DNA sequence: TACGCAAACGTTTGCGT
DNA sequence: TACGCAAACGTTTGCGT
């Protein structure tokens, strides 16, 4: 079809092709002919042929879990608008946690040659870092690690444990001793992460928690509302909770609700991302901010460098969360004693 | 290097693209040499080589407004299994209804040569349907119109119309007659066709709304916090909310609560949506519920079709929404009297 | 039997002059 | 000056025998 046009402008392929990339100078009689034929053609000019070529196809791949969940959501937004503005094509792939979803997306992946490769699985066992690596050779970097668990990628790190032990203080700086927590998957470094940040406050106050006080979630409301009542449902009840993640939280507000208790008058929550609307929650949710927008950038940025300044060494950015008090928390009873 | 796999199996290149498709019969030895072959070289088959040939990415472009927002996000994530399951890549793209963005996307995918485009932009302009039609020529679906605006493009219908009318209806019958509505854009079908399903029912049984009682939004929670605000903050205030959308409706919530009006108690509010998580919004929210994942299945499949069956026929398939009983709404002064 | 040779897909880019 | 010829990118697929 360049063939088209070069002839319906009487000039060769060479200089359609000239014009179109100005990639070298071209009379503007000539110029304006390719345009002229270019456009009754009605051309596009094709991008696989072009990637043929040259050599990289000028998109990228996002290995996601979920992109429901408002948290991903979030952060996928942000990482589309990177590409957006700076040419590339997002490809997006939610491989649900399931290994072979995950071999299978890798490999369409490669195969499609994406430029580089952003991956956020949530959780990662050697099987899964083993695959990882057998495409070292793509640029990649993963945006939810704790530590850098490989050498073959570039990591964004999020502070996980400093946000899970902000948590915790404030709680124990507003008169809280009696503290309740929902973790999200011990598997996964905002669970995990966050839970042990809080856990090591804890321990500074001297503050014990019961057993029988923590449970675990999975991040999807329904863990938050049953985690939730499963706590209220018991004979002594801790006076605060430390919440995993919004939604989560979000969840066990409405047990609470349900159960006629009061938040923040009869229990004190609160939870971990502030999420785009968690300031809509009832109440108002008091929770630790994870700076998404950036935490997307900031990828989207290590990449294009190993990209473009064809880098090798990998390379680490931590970011890092922040308190935001809302309306959710209440000073516990010990508030006065200090 | 496909090159380079037929010669380290010392065959031809022909005998290992057969093999790797499995198109023609191959002695047992010739396959397995060449997997190993495949397998130390480390082969990665390009598709974009192969795109070049056969004449399809298997690559399908969605053309969104934004992928934050819950309701979308929910659509997405289920047009993505579906490609996923059958082979197709999603390229998404956010053109967050801005022309320009528009054209842009549009445009890359022409290039990308995306077998097929999902179109999902909430607000269609004379400017931007004939955009739309510049590509008839790729084939696609408009996933988001009440009537078929286009004979170049399938269509999925909604039927939002009948939501709203569904949702006045409930009203009426619980013993509402004060009603108010915060409508999303009126620009876009979910917002005024909404809207309009709503307005007939009430004029079906005489019920009048002064226009002081309804506050446009824009889907988004703040918009719901302000509309609400408005109009429980005046002299005469209704019994009852028509809330446009799940997430306005999340807005509207929190504000009641904030002038400690008491849902349903005080006020009673339905939505529509019914988004992923409505059930958790305290109150369990009562809404309409929209058929997302089957909106998504749908619309996939439309595209296949016309992609393989190579339709050239345009289409609209209806969907329907239904009303989902929750825990906001409470009878009114007149259901006693009926 | 079971497999190769060679042209083609639509570009970009080196040398020409 | 301002532009062309022709090879190459990595495949698939028609005919061969
Ligand atoms: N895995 C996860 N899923 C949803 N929200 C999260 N917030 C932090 N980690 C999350
Ligand atoms: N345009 C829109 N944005 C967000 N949620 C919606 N629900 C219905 N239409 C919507």
């Amino acid at each position: 079809t360049i063939k088209d046009v070069a002839k319906r402008a009487n000039v060769s392929t060479t200089t359609v092709s000239h014009v179109i990339n100005k990639t070298r100078f071209v009379a503007e009689e000539t110029r304006n002919a390719v345009w002229a034929a270019i456009k009754e053609l009605h051309y596009s000019p094709s991008a696989v042929a072009r990637s043929l070529k040259v050599n990289h196809t000028k998109s990228i791949g996002l290995l996601a879990t979920s992109s429901e969940a408002a948290y991903f959501a979030e952060i996928i937004e942000a990482v589309e608008k990177n590409c957006f503005q700076k040419g590339y094509t997002l490809i997006l792939g939610n491989a649900w946690n399931n290994l072979e979803k995950q071999r299978a997306y890798l490999s369409m992946m490669a195969q499609k040659r994406v430029d580089g490769l952003l991956v956020m699985c949530s959780e990662y066992p050697e099987p899964l870092l083993a695959m990882l690596e057998e495409y070292r050779h793509i640029p990649m970097v993963v945006m939810d690690w704790g530590e850098a668990k490989a050498d073959f990628t570039d990591a964004v790190i999020d502070n996980a444990f400093e946000g899970g032990y902000m948590a915790g203080r404030y709680l124990i700086e507003r008169g809280h001793r009696e503290i309740g927590v929902i973790p999200g998957p011990l598997e996964a470094n905002t669970g995990a992460g966050r839970l042990a940040g809080f856990m090591k406050a804890m321990e500074e106050a001297m503050i014990k928690v019961p057993e029988s006080w923590i449970v675990q979630g999975d991040f999807e409301p329904e863990s938050g509302y049953r985690a939730m009542q499963q706590i209220l449902s018991q004979p002594h009840r801790p006076t605060a909770v430390f919440c995993g993640g919004d939604i989560m939280a979000m969840g066990a507000l409405c047990a609470a609700d349900e159960m006629g208790l009061r938040v923040p008058q009869d229990v004190s929550l609160i939870g971990y991302d502030n999420v785009r609307n968690a300031r809509y929650f009832t109440p108002a949710l008091t929770t630790i901010h994870q700076p998404k927008d950036s935490l997307g950038e900031t990828a989207f940025n290590m990449l294009l460098d190993r990209i473009v300044n064809k880098r090798e060494e990998p390379q680490s950015i931590e970011v890092h969360p922040r308190l935001i008090e809302r309306r959710s928390v209440a000073d516990g009873p010990f508030r006065d004693y200090r």
